[PDB]
């Protein structure tokens, strides 16, 4: 048997614990002797679970190209996702156009603000005793940070995490486009409302730029507002729930944090590299040999991060998180000309994110009562993570 055959992102078996883990590791085992394999799914697709071979195709721009990054496709409409969904020439020029604002130095611009809003999420249930780690926290800082980022009101999460709902999960086709045409038409009118009063938010700095002498149409407007709304709300979102989830029994990851904060930035790479959301697509453009086996165009390869990232050839005790391993080469943020925008931001994030939560509330556990939920997909996480502590006080208020 391989489980190749029927390797789907969507539906990942999950273990007793609640995650797909078990699932990555058994098929982590199977790739070191078979790394790229057919899966019957959608119509038939490559499945590459192998580290190198997944470094060798994320590396080939000429046989591989990035319409294929969401398979099956995002409910976009017609418009395309900015940077992710593009080859060079075009990829290159349209990320330069936001390459200053996600820049380590501008990311780092942003702690404080992810610090006092971490506090004030916490603040909001800390005398209740009780709470789901993923609705009240996790969602909600990228939510609000992703607002902030797009010039949008922080106090609209639902709203948003609809949009993108409808553009990753909503299963009837009719319900989602109408959804998405709903996140288009506020997207016209923020547009419209930043090209005569800007501020210092990245859309006003796309609506403002050029390229090769000409202003951007609305529509790669929208596709910048597109993907970055993607990133925060589900990305992130799905990434530190899973964390949260992970902190909230494992007692001996918890209490390592709290007594070695000066690890928590080596603790965020090595989470990211052990619960990394993500995988991503590559559409063939030309007949290519990776490995043993050979692709045609018109096929897509999908790139399975997460069993990459457990490679026992790329990583020592791949199966443990070890909180001080460095180097940490895991591909959780892609690699090569398409590596994540937004990876300096969301490293800072995720250590305030933890930082804060666990000087708050450092002592918790999941809620023997509630039911844990893990959300499958191209970005795969909790989704939600019932916890139960001690009651506390509001910092403020
Ligand atoms: C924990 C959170 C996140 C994870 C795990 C993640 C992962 C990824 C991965 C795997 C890629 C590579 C795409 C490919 O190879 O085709 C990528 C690309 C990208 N990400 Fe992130 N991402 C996250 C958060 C964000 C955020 C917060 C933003 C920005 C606000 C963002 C913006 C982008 C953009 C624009 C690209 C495309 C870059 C390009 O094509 O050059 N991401 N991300
Ligand atoms: C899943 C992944 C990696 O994240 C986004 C934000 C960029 C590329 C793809 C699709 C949307």
């Amino acid at each position: 048997t391989s489980l190749f055959t029927t390797a789907d992102h969507y539906h990942t078996p999950l273990g007793p614990d609640g995650t797909p883990h078990a699932f990555f590791e058994a098929l982590r085992d199977e790739a070191e002797t078979t790394p790229i394999g057919w899966s019957e799914a959608y119509g038939g697709h490559w499945v590459v679970a192998g580290y190198k071979e997944i470094q060798a195709v994320i590396q080939n721009t000429k046989a591989f190209s990035n319409k294929g990054v969401t398979f099956p496709r995002y409910e976009t409409g017609e418009f395309e996702l900015m940077m992710a969904g593009q080859d060079d020439p075009v990829h290159k020029k349209y990320r330069q156009l936001v390459a200053k604002p996600f820049s380590p130095e501008a990311t780092d611009l942003f702690t404080e603000q992810l610090r006092q809003s971490t506090n004030d999420l916490i603040d909001a249930r800390i005398e209740l005793g009780e709470g789901d780690a993923a609705t009240w926290l996790a969602n909600e800082i990228p939510a609000r940070l992703t607002a902030i980022l797009l010039g949008l009101p922080p106090e609209d999460g639902d709203t948003y995490r609809r949009w993108v709902w409808a553009i990753t999960h909503v299963e009837n086709p009719e319900e989602g486009a109408e959804i998405f045409a709903e996140l288009v038409a506020h997207a016209r009118t923020l547009i419209a409302e930043r090209r005569t009063n800007p501020g210092n938010d990245i859309m006003s700095r796309v609506i403002m730029s050029k390229i090769d002498g000409e202003s951007l149409s609305e529509d790669d407007l929208i596709g910048f507002f597109t993907i970055l709304l993607l990133g925060g709300i589900d990305n992130t979102a799905r990434f530190l729930s899973s964390v949260f989830w992970r902190l909230a029994w494992d007692i001996e990851l918890r209490r390592r944090l709290i007594a070695h904060p000066e690890l928590i930035p080596n603790a965020v790479d090595e989470l990211l590299r052990f619960y990394g959301p993500a995988m991503v697509g590559r559409l063939v453009t030309q007949e290519v040999t990776v490995g043993d086996i050979t692709m045609k165009p018109g096929q897509t390869a999908m790139l399975w991060f997460p069993i990459a990232s457990r490679d026992r050839s790329a990583f020592d005790s791949p199966d443990n998180i070890v909180i001080e391993r460095t180097p940490n080469r895991h591909l959780s943020l892609g690699h090569g000309i398409h590596r994540c925008l937004g990876a300096h931001l969301i490293r800072v994030e995720a250590r305030v994110a933890i930082t804060e939560f666990l000087k708050r509330i450092p002592e918790f556990s999941l809620d023997p009562n509630k039911e844990c939920e893990w959300l499958m997909g191209q970005v795969a996480g909790m989704l939600h993570v019932p916890i139960i502590f001690p009651k506390g006080k509001r910092l403020s208020e």
